[PDB]
């Protein structure tokens, strides 16, 4: 099912954004630790410069040049850690920008699929309502009306069978009944 | 609109069939009354 596949992809994206958060947090700690290293190396370089100033105050140029050689080593080590730090800063920004783009892609994809699923479900529900409003039981109603019409045609056939059979004397008896009714009208005229 | 049309179709079909059934039953009842008023026992009376 495509809805279950895209939901699983969104779940997998929750694991991926947690992995990229960990990678950012690690990179942030590496830049902060290499800053801490070069900061303390440059403070030790100041201590060795002050050790050289004490040696020069005592006239010991040999010890002053030796102390300045410690200063050189420390400031060169701090420049190496600044070069390493520059790679951490660019990687930290690369992971930051990748995470911001990843979250935007996840959010847009999830919400677009969700509203597409909702509108597709509403559209097929309306289509099934229009289909079921068209697809009425008119053939079953017509079949009931056809059974009643067959019983009406049986009464018509029964009426035809009676009509061909019922040739009788009674029509001449009705003419005698009308003559008897005429005698009662003549008796009514006599009474009047 | 489909529901309004569906309810109209159901109501009209039901009431038309009901009155057709009632009139058909009344018509066959009258036809059987006229048939039984014709179909008297005149052959049994004639045999007596």
């Amino acid at each position: 099912d495509p809805e279950k596949v895209l939901e699983q992809a969104v779940i997998d994206m929750q694991e991926d954004l947690v992995q990229l958060r960990q990678a950012v947090a690690r990179t942030i700690a590496e830049e902060k630790r290499t800053e801490q290293r070069l900061n303390q190396d440059t403070q030790e370089a100041k201590k060795w410069e002050d050790r050289a100033k004490l040696a020069l105050t005592n006239g010991e140029e040999n010890l002053a040049r030796e102390a300045l050689a410690r200063k050189k080593s420390l400031t060169d080590t701090a420049a190496a850690y600044q070069t390493q730090l520059a790679q951490q800063r660019t990687m930290s920004e690369n992971l930051r920008r990748n995470l911001a783009a990843l979250e935007a892609k996840i959010s847009e994809a999830k919400t677009k699929k969700n509203m597409l699923q909702a509108r597709a479900k509403a559209a097929k529900a309306n289509a099934e309502l229009q289909q079921t409003l068209g697809g009425l039981g008119t053939s079953s109603a017509t079949s009931a009306f056809e059974r009643m019409e067959n019983k009406v045609l049986d009464m018509e056939a029964t009426s035809q069978a009676a009509g061909e059979l019922a040739g009788f004397g009674i029509e001449n008896q009705f003419a005698q009944l009308e003559a008897s009714s005429g005698v009662e009208d003549e008796l009514a005229a006599l009474k009047a």
